[PDB]
């Protein structure tokens, strides 16, 4: 399970979305990904690191993972819908309107590689985009 393309790699985030990771942590993810661990094992380390964070650390990471998943959403749903989601947000769409937007937007795609990210990042992105609620 290696997404060979180097566009949505964890390296691609290390100085951006995932820069809040410590070197030992980064090198941990690198070690796993390099040793042929599944991306979902990376999803699990980072989500663990995420939940174990601190005051501004968590807030910052959350915000950074948002941008990360935003770039994924830039892929899966396209500029089009990610724009509608971003504008909805700015226009005062609540966490639910984004929830009830996002679910239809990420439904209406149905392109295979994109639905990979829907399955991949979708659930975890909900805590990240923390639109989850309750």
């Amino acid at each position: 399970g290696s997404p060979e393309f180097h566009h949505f790699t964890l390296e691609s985030s290390l100085d951006t979305h995932l820069k809040w990771l410590s070197q030992e942590q980064k090198d941990e993810l690198l070690k796993m990904k390099k040793d042929g661990k599944a991306k979902k094992e990376l999803e699990a380390k980072i989500l663990h690191y995420y939940d174990e964070l601190e005051g501004d650390a968590k807030k910052e990471a959350t915000e950074h993972l948002k941008g990360g998943c935003r770039e994924i959403l830039k892929h899966v749903v396209g500029e089009e819908k990610a724009a509608e989601l971003k504008n909805l947000k700015d226009s005062g769409a609540s966490k639910e309107e984004l929830k009830a937007k996002v679910e239809e937007a990420l439904h209406a795609v149905t392109d295979e590689e994109k639905k990979q990210y829907i399955a991949d990042f979708g659930p975890a992105c909900k805590k990240i985009y923390g639109v989850h609620t309750s």
